[PDB]
């Protein structure tokens, strides 16, 4: 495909100016995509690139439009391999400034992601950029973030119990109501909060689980 | 009223033996009764009394006279403003030996609280004392209050899935039940205890999370 | 019994022979045998055969043992007790590499047992000798292997939430069947469906909270 071909293109690497001109359009075609396997070679193109090459323009520019899909995208399969392909251009960088602007680009991914097992998951691979980061001040930058996500991960656990309370809370009102009329139609009301209370409860294991690991990686 | 004047009292600050007199009675008004709103305002007043004025007895009576209202007291909203009050005076102490016995005092407050959430909060404001005291020794002192915290929460998680698999059981032997004769009287029992299940799940995931905001406060 | 007299003849321990011909057997007599309160009693004993005495191809043969024992076990709270006895062991030994092997004994023995509450007893063990261990560099083999068995069990919690998962699924999609026909037998299937999600949710509470308990011993 064309893809393929400008990633061919990419390969050889002529010019700041070439590579510049096929990071372009590469994000375009990886914007209003709907095929995320396509976007998902895109994005493993573009941070080879990145971990290639050199100039920090290039690097952020490529950050930043990977950030971009990231920020757009939906799917939180795709968003966590763009997570770990910001995760990879910082493993592999010379500059130290360049992994803290991308550690700071991966915390703000995570306060605008609304899913906490996607918070998590950042929070793994910025645990894995400070294992072999070494140098210490850095260290200590990737460990005030990490606090930083487990902050978010708390406030959602304590969204998820007010909902679940609220929900049980309509589960002890709707069974105050089975009480005073034991017929059909309260039953299967009755058990259809019981589910809803039951997926509620899913979800803040999840969320709570979530948290758990981000305690782990600290 | 006679509390905002004796709190205009206080501001004058002429002699010990004044505010002495004064704390008295605020204490006493305190106590029996009824209106929490009162008791708060008289609680933040005090604080600053103690947060002001000079004396160590004056100070520990202060911190004595807030304790003995958080240990009376049933109402969690109350006794978290009491907890941030005593954090309030340790933060702003020019003595070792004074935030030593507030934290002590503090970590009494939990041991004695049943909520696990209170637990946590007052765990919170003595990460939050720790967080400005400076001076080692001090903070890993605070810290060892801290794991004591965390202590009581995971007791309070082993009763609280205890009670989880104790009402289980009562579950699945009124499932037996339901399996035998699937009559209407028998449906409601077993909705009932489904009830009780939830309830009991959603408290468990309430100590749950106040475990884990422990955890990340140490 | 064999087994009291076979204790009496281990504490006169005039030879380290005469010693593993005592030993061997009674590992002989431990397996095979239902009564855990006679195996509790030899694992006791073993334990102090091993603490007292000298050199280490007898306590070697006696942790192999303790080992073997827990690996055939089923009954946790057998299995608990060796750990206990290993850890015991370990506390009381004046040889670094000693300790090394036996901790290490009990990350292979966390690694093999389903149970993510046995993990956090290994955990609490393997705490407990770290505490009285002193001297760093095996503190930090502690902390290594302490970190690996929090990586159990947060495995195993993410096994439990998919499982966790599934039976919800299951759930919403009996619910499905319960819209179209209210049928009685159509409830008593969602009811034992709900109850299946009741004990799947107390299951993953309990490993999650063995995990908060793992992270706290860190």
């Amino acid at each position: 495909e064309r893809v393929a071909e400008l990633a061919a293109e990419a390969v050889r690497a002529t010019d700041k100016e070439e590579v510049i001109e096929i990071v372009k359009e590469l994000a375009e075609l990886a914007k209003q995509s709907t095929d995320s396997e396509l976007v998902n070679f895109i994005v493993r193109a573009l941070a080879a690139v990145a971990i290639a090459a050199q100039d920090k323009e290039l690097v952020i520019y490529i950050v930043k439009i990977l950030a971009e899909l990231a920020k757009q995208s939906t799917d939180s399969e795709l968003v966590n391999e763009i997570v770990k392909a910001l995760a990879e251009v910082a493993k592999a960088a010379t500059d130290k400034e360049l992994v803290k602007y991308i550690v700071d680009i991966l915390l703000e991914l995570a306060k605008q992601a609304d899913d906490a097992t996607l918070v998590a998951k950042i929070a793994e691979q910025l645990a894995e950029v400070r294992e072999e980061a070494k140098d210490k001040e850095l260290q200590e930058r990737i460990d005030r973030v990490l606090k930083k996500l487990i902050e978010i991960t708390l406030r959602a656990l304590e969204e998820s119990l007010r909902e679940l309370r609220r929900i049980l809370e309509e589960l002890k009102e709707m069974l105050e109501r089975l009480e005073k009329n034991p017929d059909k139609d309260v039953i299967v009301k009755v058990l259809k909060v019981i589910v809803k209370a039951i997926e509620a409860s899913v979800r803040n294991q999840q969320i709570s689980a979530a948290n758990q690991k981000a305690l782990a990686l600290l």
